[PDB]
Protein backbone atom coordinates (compact mmCIF):
# COMPACT_ATOMS: atom_id res chain seq x y z
CA UNK A 1 0.00 0.00 0.00
CA UNK A 2 2.71 2.18 -0.95
CA UNK A 3 2.64 5.88 -2.31
CA UNK A 4 4.03 9.58 -1.02
CA UNK A 5 2.79 9.81 2.55
CA UNK A 6 0.37 12.62 3.34
CA UNK A 7 -0.32 15.74 5.62
CA UNK A 8 -3.19 13.82 8.16
CA UNK A 9 -4.46 17.19 8.28
CA UNK A 10 -4.93 19.54 5.12
CA UNK A 11 -3.70 16.51 2.92
CA UNK A 12 -1.27 18.49 1.11
CA UNK A 13 1.31 17.26 -0.72
CA UNK A 14 4.15 15.78 1.58
CA UNK A 15 7.50 17.60 0.48
CA UNK A 16 11.21 16.30 0.90
CA UNK A 17 13.97 18.08 0.13
CA UNK A 18 16.80 17.93 -2.24
CA UNK A 19 15.80 15.24 -5.22
CA UNK A 20 17.39 11.58 -4.90
CA UNK A 21 19.08 12.12 -1.02
CA UNK A 22 16.64 9.10 0.36
CA UNK A 23 18.08 9.74 3.82
CA UNK A 24 15.28 12.32 5.07
CA UNK A 25 12.72 10.42 3.35
CA UNK A 26 13.95 7.19 5.14
CA UNK A 27 13.87 9.41 8.30
CA UNK A 28 11.33 11.40 8.16
CA UNK A 29 8.64 8.34 7.54
CA UNK A 30 11.08 6.06 10.19
CA UNK A 31 9.91 8.85 13.11
CA UNK A 32 6.11 9.40 11.78
CA UNK A 33 5.21 6.39 9.94
CA UNK A 34 6.54 3.89 12.12
CA UNK A 35 10.20 2.47 13.54
CA UNK A 36 10.56 -0.12 10.64
CA UNK A 37 9.67 2.32 7.48
CA UNK A 38 11.12 2.91 4.09
CA UNK A 39 11.34 5.21 0.98
CA UNK A 40 13.10 7.69 -1.02
CA UNK A 41 13.39 11.45 -2.61
CA UNK A 42 11.67 11.52 -5.50
CA UNK A 43 11.12 15.44 -7.13
CA UNK A 44 10.70 17.52 -3.90
CA UNK A 45 8.48 14.17 -2.68
CA UNK A 46 9.03 11.50 -0.12
CA UNK A 47 7.98 7.94 -1.73
CA UNK A 48 7.54 5.64 0.77
CA UNK A 49 7.55 1.83 0.39
CA UNK A 50 7.70 -0.32 3.45
CA UNK A 51 4.31 0.16 4.06
CA UNK A 52 1.46 -1.58 6.24
CA UNK A 53 -2.90 -1.36 5.24
CA UNK A 54 -2.79 1.61 7.67
CA UNK A 55 -0.95 4.07 5.72
CA UNK A 56 -2.57 6.20 3.90
CA UNK A 57 -1.17 7.84 0.91
CA UNK A 58 -1.86 11.61 -0.62
CA UNK A 59 -4.19 12.73 -0.52
CA UNK A 60 -6.57 11.93 1.90
CA UNK A 61 -10.24 11.15 -0.09
CA UNK A 62 -12.42 13.15 2.21
CA UNK A 63 -10.32 16.09 2.37
CA UNK A 64 -7.53 16.45 0.35
CA UNK A 65 -5.79 19.96 0.17
CA UNK A 66 -8.66 22.30 -1.57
Amino acid sequence: KEGYLVDKNTGCKYECLKLGDNDYCLRECKQQYGKGAGGYCYAFACWCTHLYEQAIVWPLPNKRCS
